[PDB]
């Protein structure tokens, strides 16, 4: 009855979501079936039947045998441990040759890759009455009109599954190493906007459906952070351009006072009048507020929304977050040039930071490649690289990276983890509070941070920009504070680079 | 934090769906968190404490303490067992005075009637790092706009807790009875097409979330059925005013032979030379077969699609579902005028049901009376009665009724099991084979069938419309054949209509 549902397809055509067949277990238990027959066409030893069953099906003989005794009934079924039974399982069944024992084919959607790319693919639901599949999650559901049947339309993905297995196993050592509350990371191809991989934790298995609705969020376009010293890039791209930065100017570091807050560098104490350029490798606070002091509120106000923050990127996810710029004070406006108090998407910060390698022009971010139906071959949609702004020219846009390849590679460096052998790094560190759901205030704990890195290369003129984010380590909050999102960054850049055939050096 | 979400109220005031406060359960483990203090801030004694745990939430002292023994971690939590907590429990923790234990409050969706209209009122789901709440199914996704929020707007159901009550608990006796693969009724007000009540087996419960995505599809809006004979009634007035039918004309029972094909009324053998009117009561199928030729079977496809078959009834409800009447060639034709075939939906035939009490005029039916913001008062949206069209006469309304009438209450009635002792009762009974969801033809087995009754009272002037379905018995099929779905009508009706002053005789 059912038309098949179009599948699901990375860039490179590999299947990610697919229509297949399985089985389900009947067990016929009225004697009536038998009248007409010599050998029976029913169950004849419940107990027997249950022992053999258990052996297959997932299910204790004692279940089995009491599911078999219901009286007043024709045949009976299993639940859920009598579904989605595999050819192999139903083979192995049949040898038995089990009388009153059969496998109804019945139509399954099957995830190749399991636990992949999970919160993006989404996961599709039957309905048992009619094996009508309908999405719930991500793209089955976005795109559902589509997928759903004749045949269904194909949804054809930017993502590589070659560069999704590197971001995987990452976050895998990342759940071990700190348990976090929240983890992602995604890698996006520098000079076109295209998603290659994405991934968070936790997330469920579409395949078997474990864990899935504990969290209805992608963190990718629906969930928001402040996103800590990331940000300050922005701010400083605005200093450039307004003429408020100069690397070898002199700035008095240490502390402000905003509001009656002291707000300090991260030392407590500063560094004396250092270069500005130091200031933005050491992340200092006192530079970014200095600096916004120089530019005016009003202008970084509209800075930051003109590099696409507040604003939804008009991307094909459903319900996409538009965080939100704080600035209803001075506090907060000093707070939000480190990241501070305003919320953002990852995604709007890989669609601000692809300005930096693009002469200045924002990319928007896009993972949807075409979707379009093999058998009329007709092409319902195909993405593309598109402009999402210019908020920068391109000499802001250099001056910019170079202060990225310092904060990595200059010999006054504090990041020198993320550097990678044999390839070139830049980006940018972050380090966050977290707002507790519930009551007003900050996540407590000895390091209850969202740590982040920003990064990209080979620097100056990357192939790829690798953003990951991890929220409240549970584990090893030190090291967490420590080393950051480096020991996901080295894994997914490195793995990345080469397969892209960057050759190192 | 996020703005409190709006309630889901029903007809009367009151609440379906709310927010409300519970408390997460955190102990501190590391001796660090202690250090400056004059009482210890940690869990000091892992044994007593886990020991007193267990008195409050429901966890094996063994594991509470294999969790208090994570290394490398501040503090730790306790999985499902320890959240969604309650006031109570949060006083009885606190006496305890456990060092290292404290509470955090959260917000979740309470739904304070559990398992009560579930597949209509849906759930929302958090994301537990924001507490941002999404609706993922019925009025909770449907509304997830309004209700979000300052503060989300209220929802108001048609739908009444005292008549909603009667139908879940005539439902609850279906399951134990009969076992079957779907199961729903519907009460909706004759005159309005408000409706009143409605439910469906099996289903989830939006509080605990139990079952929670095994059925996505409403049984109401989005799943469709061969209705059987209750879709005798719409040909029965298609032929009343074309003037094929005369209640008191002979006609040939029996069979008759088509494309290859036998149908025969439901005896085999029919009835001879009877009246139509008694062909009528009897749901003889060469009645209608009959009927069809006498009207022609281009017209009695536009006789269908003015009863709003074949089309979404076009209400609040996501992706409703719109059927269609089969009518592909002779054989669909003519099993389609005794309900196989062509599929509906249950809104669809509440829908051409209410023609017969609105003096021909169909009620669009609706389960939405507001959508309000309880702060500023807005109204959004308000429900309203609504004329879907008029296929037929007044003059045809009553003819049609009179032999609803006759079915239940004729002295050669075959529905006597619908009558309900005090109450007059009318309506029509339906038996249909179900499609099988893989491979072709119907389920097989002993009793296949989705058994229903479009039933109303007091007949003539009826106050509700009941209609029940039950689809493939895995239980007493035997007798869900003879009976029908009479065992949840009767108890659905008679405590409706005593609940609205309905005096019995
Ligand atoms: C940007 O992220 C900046 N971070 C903060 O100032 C900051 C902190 C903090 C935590 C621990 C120690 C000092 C400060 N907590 O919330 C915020 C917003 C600077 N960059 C960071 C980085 O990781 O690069 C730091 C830690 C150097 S401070
Ligand atoms: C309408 O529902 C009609 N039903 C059928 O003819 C029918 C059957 C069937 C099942 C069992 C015995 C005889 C027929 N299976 O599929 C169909 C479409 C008539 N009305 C029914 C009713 O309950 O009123 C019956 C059983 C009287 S036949």
């Amino acid at each position: 009855q059912q038309p098949e549902r179009g599948k699901i397809y990375d860039r490179n055509g590999k299947v990610l979501a697919e229509d297949v067949e399985r089985y389900k277990l009947v067990a016929v238990i009225d004697k009536k079936a038998s009248a007409n027959s010599k050998k029976p066409r029913h169950v004849v030893d419940k107990k027997e039947t249950a022992k053999k069953l258990s052996t297959v099906i997932d299910m204790k003989p004692e279940e089995i045998e009491k599911r078999l005794s219901q009286k007043k009934a024709f045949q009976i079924e299993f639940g859920r441990k009598g579904t989605n039974l595999t050819y192999q399982d139903k083979l192995k069944i049949e040898k038995m040759n089990l009388p009153g024992i059969s496998l109804l084919p019945e139509t399954e959607r099957f995830y190749p890759n399991g636990n992949f790319a999970s919160h993006l693919i989404g996961r599709a639901q039957k309905n048992p009455d009619t094996g009508e599949l309908k999405g719930a999650l991500g793209v089955e559901k976005i795109f559902d009109s589509y997928l759903s049947g004749k045949r269904g339309d194909d949804v054809h993905l930017t993502i590589d599954s070659n560069i999704q297995v590197f971001v995987e196993e990452a976050l895998d050592g990342m759940v071990e190493r700190y348990q976090p509350k929240d983890l992602f990371a995604v890698v996006m191809d520098a000079k076109t906007g295209e998603i290659l991989a994405y991934s968070q934790r936790p997330t469920f298995n579409p395949e078997t459906g474990k864990d899935f609705g504990k969290k209805w969020a992608n963190d990718l376009y629906q969930n928001t952070y402040e996103p800590g010293s990331t940000f300050k890039s922005y701010g400083l791209a605005a200093a450039i351009q307004e003429g408020a930065f100069d690397p070898d100017k002199k700035y008095k570091s240490g502390h402000r006072d905003i509001m009656g807050s002291r707000i300090s560098d991260w030392n407590r104490v500063g560094w004396g009048e250092i270069p500005m350029s130091l200031g933005f490798t050491y992340s200092s606070n006192t530079l970014m507020m200095h600096l916004q002091d120089l530019v005016g509120a009003d202008k970084m106000k509209s800075w930051y929304e003109r590099f696409g923050f507040g604003k939804s990127t008009k991307g094909m996810f459903d319900g996409e977050a538009p965080g939100q710029i704080g600035w209803s004070n001075e506090l907060q406006q000093k707070t939000s040039s480190f990241g501070q108090s305003t919320t953002v998407t990852p995604v709007q910060m890989l669609q601000a930071q692809s300005a930096f390698f693009n002469d200045g022009n924002m990319l928007k971010p896009w993972f949807v490649n075409s979707v379009e139906n093999p058998v009329s071959k007709r092409q319902f949609y195909k993405g593309q690289k598109q402009i999402a702004g210019k908020p920068i020219t391109k000499d802001t846009a250099e001056k910019v990276e170079k202060q990225l390849d310092l904060v990595v590679n200059s010999k006054k460096s504090h990041a020198a983890n993320y550097r990678i052998d044999g390839y070139e790094v830049e980006g940018k560190t972050g380090t966050a509070q977290v707002a507790a759901p519930n009551g007003g205030g900050y996540v407590k704990g000895p390091n209850p941070y969202f740590v982040s890195f920003m990064g990209d290369a080979p620097k100056k003129n990357p192939k790829v920009i690798v953003y990951a984010g991890m929220s409240l380590a549970q584990k090893n909050d030190q090291e967490a504070y420590e080393l950051g999102v480096s020991k996901a960054f080295k894994p997914i850049m490195e793995n990345t680079l080469k397969y892209l055939n960057v050759g190192k050096s």
